[PDB]
């Protein structure tokens, strides 16, 4: 699995790609069966498809920023965990969110699992 | 309490960090379930039940001189989970440091932690 070092650097450069709004490369980062769990308490999203498609939701509008807030925590088992503020418009008014992403990563480098704790409680009216 | 809401994890999770702060094992133990997991570090074998979970406290925080902080929000789900980040200060070598690190936790129906998985490895310990 990737170490500790590299899942710092895989995670990190995942927020780069939210906060560019590269939605392929995003996707190319998931393994072929990984899940999404975006808010943790939804149902998973599985399949590449579907996956993309959730991508494509989010930040098709092209204005979401993300940022870490934080270092990237990182496990000897191919997971970690990181905390991050992400801006938007919504319905025309500017917001934050914070969030925290935890992932597990498969023996290829590719995302297994990615679970995304946030709610209302964590958004902000700018 | 019941399963807890987004807000009731917040606050939660946020007094779980002041009694680690002071070092309040006893208090600590029983905001867990009596049936309680731990993973800590995230890697490692899990811990269960009060008794094993009081043993793992008190020889990481019985000896003193650790305080911790939240470094930003607690991030709270609806299913009565949270993940938080924050910061713990020790002595190393006789001086400061600090280890980063994010506690994920799932609360039970009566409000107490039913399992808690912590991130950190030695990537996240840094000095003066
Ligand atoms: C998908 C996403 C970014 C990538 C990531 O890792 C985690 C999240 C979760 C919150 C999403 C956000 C994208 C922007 C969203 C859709 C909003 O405008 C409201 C909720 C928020
Ligand atoms: C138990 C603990 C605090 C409560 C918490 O929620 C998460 C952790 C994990 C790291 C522990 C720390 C306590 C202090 C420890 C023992 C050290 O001096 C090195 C590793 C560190
Ligand atoms: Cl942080
Ligand atoms: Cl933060
Ligand atoms: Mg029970």
């Amino acid at each position: 699995l990737p170490t500790a070092q590299e899942v710092q650097g895989l995670m990190a450069r995942y927020i780069e790609l939210v906060d560019v709004g590269d939605i392929e490369a995003i996707v190319q980062m998931y393994a072929d069966d990984a899940t999404v769990e975006d808010p943790f308490g939804q149902p998973p999203i599985h399949g590449r498809e579907q996956i993309a498609a959730f991508y494509r939701q989010g930040l098709g509008g092209g204005k979401v920023r993300a940022c870490l807030t934080g270092p990237v925590r990182a496990s000897h088992n191919g997971c970690g965990a990181m905390p991050f503020r992400v801006e938007m418009v919504w319905n025309g008014q500017p917001c934050a969110l914070d969030v925290i992403d935890v992932m597990r990563f498969d023996e290829h480098g590719r995302i297994q699992t990615m679970q995304a704790y946030w709610s209302e409680v964590n958004l902000s009216v700018r």
